[PDB]
């Protein structure tokens, strides 16, 4: 346990990539609250990998000399942005969100839900690339993987909209696995299917639920430096 | 006139793009000095338009779903870096320079040669994008366009090459302009067709040469929202 008790703002997130190796790229990064949420769409580099294209149903089309992303659903132009603009729209939508909590808001816990940590790494990268991590760590103060909570109440392996259904939307979009990851946690949290996402009871129990698996930031961070530098010895 | 009169370093910039507006991206960022030079191969979002390939003789490929720059000279690959990476390569280039003149210097002015104002606007904005900008002025100092020597020396349009070779290498490559424009702005602030790029006089008389047209930073960045403001509105 390294993430001390406090009055803290919890967040659902989750992220859609080019792929799933810290190499790969961002293509929407979002989250969650049940009075306020956050999604934006970001233009790669590279275009996604089969199982990403499958995964997300978003791919990159050519018109002569210009890339732009698709839905493989709708057919229609995805609007997007650059990966620096995006995460400047987060840093702000973080900002306003501790404001709004008052000057007794510790920070944001972000809340994610995957076997193989990555969203994190992801993230911590992104934000790493252009500067912006001590600006982050002013407001986030912590990622916390949900999926523990999941395997305490269970049966190995079971998805985000399975877990939701039982306790109890297209699971391939970030913006839809951020509510499921909020309020999986919620239900599990507080034993409860239909808890009162503003309870302040019900938040409090959530909080007390992950906090033993909160990492702080500079701990994520080393895990992300040691990552990196066995990729590149490794390539 | 608003650039003071000091000691200042004089180095040579220029830029390849996949086009010639301001919303297009820069593929190489290109400088030098006569001991001392940079450039680096910057990885487009886009691809590069027609004139641009022909220009350049640089195009993007795509082998599965991995983009990368390709010399239409040499068919090789073209290794390149994202637009952030780079231009932090730059800054520290900058500042390295800035530190070997020692403590005398008042900074770098960069020069550049074109008849429509275009590169210092591209640079400006990429370091804004980033938030650059204040590390960016503590080395470099003013944008001067050098094709003013040159009008004052003729005759109504005449190359960097064309100019050099009166006065006296594939000139699309933004290194090999980076170069002509120091050694032409050299020749001619001189009156000489070999001066030395050593001499304290040479270098002397080739910043008073282009003082007169040396814009600050500041003025330049002002430029470049304004033209920001009307293409936004213009759109």
């Amino acid at each position: 346990v390294e993430l001390p008790a406090g009055n803290y703002i919890l967040v659902g997130v989750d992220i859609d990539t080019t792929g799933r190796r810290l190499m790969d790229e961002i293509v929407q990064l979002a989250a969650y609250t049940p009075t306020d949420h956050f999604e934006q769409y970001i233009m790669p580099y590279m275009n996604l990998n089969p199982a990403a294209r499958q995964r997300h149903q978003v791919r990159v089309i050519s018109i002569g000399f210009y890339r732009m992303l698709k839905s493989m659903q709708t057919y229609k132009i995805i609007k997007s942005k650059s990966e620096i603009a995006a995460l400047k729209d987060f840093l702000n939508w973080l900002e306003q969100l501790k404001t709004k909590a008052g000057p007794s808001s510790d920070g944001i816990v972000l809340i994610y839900h995957e076997e193989r940590k990555f969203i994190p790494y992801m993230i911590l990268e992104s934000l790493k690339k252009y500067g912006l991590l001590e600006r982050f760590t002013a407001s986030v103060k912590s990622f916390a993987n949900s999926i523990n909570l999941a395997k305490a109440s269970i049966i190995k392996n079971y998805s985000l909209r399975k877990l939701s259904k039982i306790l109890s939307l297209f699971d391939g979009n970030a913006s839809v696995r951020a509510k499921l990851a909020f309020d999986v946690a919620l239900q599990l949290s507080n034993s409860d299917g239909k808890p009162e996402p503003k309870s302040s009871e019900a938040l409090e129990n959530m909080f007390n639920a992950i906090r033993p698996f909160a990492k702080l930031v500079v701990s994520d961070v080393l895990e992300l430096d040691i990552q990196i530098e066995n990729l590149e010895r490794q390539n």
